[PDB]
């Protein structure tokens, strides 16, 4: 690995992955005896214990290209179970800020990264691990957290203009927009890793937030160690 | 409606859809007082009772174009819940003939039918209803049936050659091949229908068959009338 | 073959193919000593004689994927000359219901089936056999039937919405819309089969029918046996 | 028009188009009272009479973009019937040099010119006018000339390397390769022009020529004026 | 070589390429003892002296397919440095007729010629030789000529309609439109040739022309013989 | 802006952009009185003076999606001149480690980000600002630094397998591989920003390094303030 410099045996098999370096640090606090195993290129990685299991929390940055690099190197260091925990913008009216979205699949525009990895333009089913996702539902339900289950659109361009954006994607079965689930799910299927995702609704395109992010992390950590 | 000439209030809200008219007929013998509500163009549709609830069994033929038409017409006729039940070819070594596969997503090559409906070549997530699918898993498990859960490749060409066929699609996270799940799933997300799929393995690319079919149908019907 | 279970030696080299099973049964009365050689999956196939020659009438269902399978298997059973007879929707105002359209080519949206068979997205000329097509023109002329000669658009989505459908395809040299000639013409070119198509206009998007359907059928049988 | 600067009334409705300027000059001697109506950009255009009708012979250069411009402008000058006469490379072993190929359709790789004109990547049937094409067959038959009828591949890159060129295009129903009929057929279908093509086999990729070229030309002129 | 029939040692290493045979001839009067080394298919090529150095002026016709063939054959005949010199249509308001544009890159629609050469649809950078281009800027500046530097769109369809044409390509960083720079630049990068382009503005989409052409040619020739 | 929280009037019009957060900090040391204006999400941004001009050094992370977000927000805060300074892997043998590459254009696979921003799949010329790039050449030459001028390939997948990678891209006119130049150049052309790039060769796919990175930064800063 040339980006994540952690030592082999310093990254757990179970990994909670977030996009924001600051969130990684904030959440490392939920682990027992956390140790910073990497800071190179800004990708903060912490390793500690939880519910009697070793777990790592890693930063993946923004976008398909970035998370692909991070996931590939973590895997080379021993990780094989990944749970994405990030933020998202809801595409439907009935979902409120601070509530969660457990992802069942990801829509995406083809090309680039997908072409290079897949070899052609086939629309390969971009979905998470079935078993793991149900465990997420079970952990969020037990902690009495308000969530919804559905697909999301993994955009590559945050600021690209598209006047019919919300209508187009929501009419396509997607309930929220984010940027790296398609890459995670598809690469995981190709490489044989077990993956899933839960998102915190931070905006609706159709201190209370800190609480929401903290509560969701506990459910995810519970899942990762179940 | 110019293909399925059924009268008003003759098609149930819940529908078990199969590709072979032969199976539609055979399976209708599991209902209470089955009536043939359509035979036009060979698309057999039966409506009767099961566990006290009204339900229908319909023929969709082979291919995306065929099942799209049948689904659109049944929907106009009042249907909104669909569970496809057919046969598939495994793409992995460990699955035996007669066992079952509960579909979690569908891979496909873009163009044609998808382009006309979606209006562009975006890879929209082609997945079943989360809830309904979990119900199928429970039904099949309750009846002690052997099943696997995963994605499948929806092919458009039964006889097209591909020397790398099996390793290609199996390395892409697909455990079996069939021909209409992608159409069913995508159109359902767009139209707002609740769909799922269960397949009977009739061959593995990597009397006893009618019994396997019979047992699985009972589990599916328990789910539609649950 | 796994769909059409007729015994080799039960399928004629000359085949008239129709999408509707009902039409196959009705047109079999035009043959001498008709015999049912297959009913599996609703794909009715009748074989008999017509003016000194053995001829078969087969059902192909709806859509490219369906007719592809049927065509492949009939060929494996000995067929090499196919003339499709079906219904179509006129795209130009001057054509009346009941009249016929003798097809000279097919336009199609690429992808799926064509990609699997051709292996890339090249627009391979989808045309019928030149000779066989002129023989059809002669037969229809001999029976004093009104017809037009032109290209058609082979759609995959009967119900997909397109606010500019008629103008778009008519301005592209097409005079009618159907769903399987492009698959028929292309696969025939690749496999070495001799194929052609005549359609009955059942509606214009821009008793009488029975007789129309019957007269046309006689014209097709003459062509196949001259 | 900015390329062909002939005065309207100097271009016949009936036009025989050839890629080579030299060929245009040589074939003009076949007309009665030939007059040079344009030489701008090397696009030689001659107009005269042939068996009771006014006819023009025009140069179209090499490639789809070139012939597109020339065809558009000749039309703006009054032309509506185009018959291209050129050279071609046979893709099947049985065709000999000097023989002719009467084109029934054109295969092409999509993009560029087709995308700008059609506005998307649909594979619009690229075929000639059915009637005009049969008239050519009749003329060549009347002069006892040896010909074959079939599809051709319209290439854009004469020198691009493809180790499986012959096998690929021949297995796709094409019997020869050229460079501009696809552009000719498609634009004619969209613009409402009546077009056709006959080619002289100058080589097989799988004195005698002069006379071949001359006899064929007489056959084309008869067709254009009958 | 079957298009340009020049003898050995008749084509110079440096070549000024223009699309119009008329200009090739006219421009050859700026050379010392010009000789016509090819007229086949209308592709005029002259070779003579300028500022003591041997150089050639060649006709490439219209369109990517045409210029690709001419460039490949001149290269086989010994040429390896190419400077295209032609006319263009400005896409911005501030550029006046008669002024010049030194090309820094070329935009284009994929497919056709590019697919056959590149073997896939990757957007390969279509740019001129850095060094040669800087030399043109210096030559033109030394001769006090008014020029602009920027990218251009290489169209394949002079007459295709596009109501958003100007704002589309101008908003994409292109300041003018022509038809062969993309082919010239891309093929040069692939074959290892040194190319550049200078265009004379003959119209703006947002006697005195032959003088503008004459002045610019001198600057180009100074560059080729520099 | 929601990622870069700097205040308006806290980001300069001239910006040196690097991918690595650590490099940003390392280089801020070359500025007079540097001030950290942003740390959110790990995107370090410093603002200070150099050669009598205000300049900012900003972190862009890895990949097209990431840099697009950063560039768009910096622009909203007042930046309009960007010079990319990163690392790259050489695709040609003759380029040594620690030497530099001044970029003249970027090759890229289409789709995703480009599709969303461009609206279709046109291969838009992805090039830097002409004037700015020449100034880079002038600054590196004056500091006696060894550099090469050429195009690069902007990959989206660092670890995707491609056995013919070096040959394919180098034969396409690219001398090095990196990941965000295509996005920078194209977005800059669309938005009207002035951009350029210089890369430090850290690997060749065909303390001394610290010195190399430091020396190159001085040349870039000289350019940005010239
Ligand atoms: O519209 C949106 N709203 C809220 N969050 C996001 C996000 C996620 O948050 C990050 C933006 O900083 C991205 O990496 C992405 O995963 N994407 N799109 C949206
Ligand atoms: O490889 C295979 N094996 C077994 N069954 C199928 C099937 C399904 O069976 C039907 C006929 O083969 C199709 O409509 C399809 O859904 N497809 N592909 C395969
Ligand atoms: O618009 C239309 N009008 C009339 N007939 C058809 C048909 C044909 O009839 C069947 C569906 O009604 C298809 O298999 C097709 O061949 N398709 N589209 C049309
Ligand atoms: O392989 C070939 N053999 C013979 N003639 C041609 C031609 C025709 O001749 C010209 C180039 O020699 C083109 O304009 C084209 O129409 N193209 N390709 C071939
Ligand atoms: O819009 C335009 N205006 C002026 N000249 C051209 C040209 C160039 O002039 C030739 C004929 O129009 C072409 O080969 C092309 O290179 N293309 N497009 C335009
Ligand atoms: O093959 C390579 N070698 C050296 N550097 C790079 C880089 C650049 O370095 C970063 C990797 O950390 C990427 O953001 C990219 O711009 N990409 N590809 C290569």
């Amino acid at each position: 690995p040339v980006h994540i410099l952690a030592k082999k045996g310093e990254v757990a098999e179970r990994v909670l992955v977030v996009g924001d370096p600051g969130r990684a640090r904030l959440l490392s606090t939920l682990l027992q005896n956390p140790k910073l195993t990497n800071e190179n290129r800004g990708f903060l990685v912490y390793t500690g214990k939880y519910n009697g299991e070793t777990v790592s929390i890693a930063t993946h940055g923004i976008g398909g290209p970035s998370i692909a690099i991070v996931l590939e190197e973590l895997a080379m260091l021993g990780a094989n179970v990944f749970i994405r925990y990030g933020t998202t913008g809801a595409l439907v009216p009935y979902i409120n800020l601070g509530e969660y979205i457990i992802v069942t699949g990801a829509s995406y525009n083809q090309g680039g990264l997908f072409y290079q990895y897949l070899r052609d333009n086939a629309c390969v089913a971009s979905t998470p691990d079935f078993e793991l996702t149900n465990k997420l539902v079970t952990s969020f339900s037990k902690r009495n957290l308000k969530y919804y289950v559905g697909n999301v659109f993994s955009s590559d361009a945050f600021y690209a203009e598209d006047e019919e954006f919300v209508k187009k994607w929501s009419s396509r079965g997607n309930i929220a927009v984010e940027m790296e689930c398609a890459t995670l799910f598809t690469l995981s299927k190709v490489k044989g890793w077990k993956s899933a995702t839960v998102l915190v609704v931070s905006d609706n395109l159709a201190e209370e937030l800190e609480k929401s992010v903290m509560d969701g992390a506990k459910a995810v950590l519970d899942t990762l160690t179940s």
